């Protein structure tokens, strides 16, 4: 499949297999992402920061590369990582690499 | 409840409860935002600055974090904060973080 | 009246009256913008640089201020201002500030 | 003829003749880009980085200007140049500007 993820009006579309790669995360776990599903529009909706999501999606697309865009402040971006439940392992790697 | 905010063609979506974080602002007060509403398309339309708005919306979503996008000059973002009536406190946090 | 401008897929919406302020420009002149009109979709289409268009739109929305976004290189932006035919004074005022 | 390129839900639109300015690349070659075509939607689909793609399409539109968007890191953008197969000539030149 493909899946549509709507971040505060900005629509993203990715393969189902892209998200299924990390099944423990919010987006990869069918039980966690269902809380954000909108059956009326067949999409997931998040009322959240928009610039961060390119990098959150690239984490999946790249198979594990977590990079903060230069224009997204570290505090904001770290809050999004935790929200999307990328995991402490992932955060670990990211931490060092940043500060 | 969901609300759509169209900034010069750029679509934003959020919840009524998110705008309710700051009820005395333009978007938070029904009386102030009502002149920009379009019942036909079921959205609010502003013929304004596109690159500024994701940070204005994120201010509500974060419960008060106002950060000027790097690509938007100080005086352009200053006018948008003023127009959206974000308040003296938001205007003081803007000043402090910019100089 | 409302006008839709599609820049390589990125849709901008503005009032016809916003474009009407500068009638010697490409977008303000009915005879110049007709070449890029798509009568099927009821929109103007430009197969051009996307990031520069926020500043083009700002020229109209601001009542004639021409400013270069920090992440758009000057050679690219200068080509875009020429193409949209914003004018000599516009460019000269732009030139000066820049240099 | 017009063509729609959907990069992770972000729809870019251009002309066939624009892609044909570099026939040896992925998007310029029918034999390479058809693997990403979506029969049902009449568009190409890439489950790839969004902010990189405006610069990739602009490379075609401009006739060879390849510039990394400030917000996209060097390694991520480099990977995109390779994927879209812009060529060794184009990559060499791109290496010079960053260093």
């Amino acid at each position: 499949e493909r899946v549509v993820i709507n971040i505060s009006g900005l629509r993203f579309e990715t393969q189902l297999k892209t998200l299924a790669q990390f099944p423990e995360t919010l987006l990869g776990d069918p039980k966690k992402r269902m809380r954000y599903f909108d059956p009326l529009r067949n999409e997931y909706f998040f009322d959240r920061n928009r610039p961060s999501f390119d990098a959150i999606l690239y984490y999946y697309q790249s198979g594990g590369r977590l990079r903060r865009p230069v224009n997204v402040p570290l505090d904001i971006f770290s809050e999004e990582i935790r929200f999307y439940e990328l995991g402490e392992e992932a955060m670990e790697m990211f931490r060092e690499d940043e500060g």
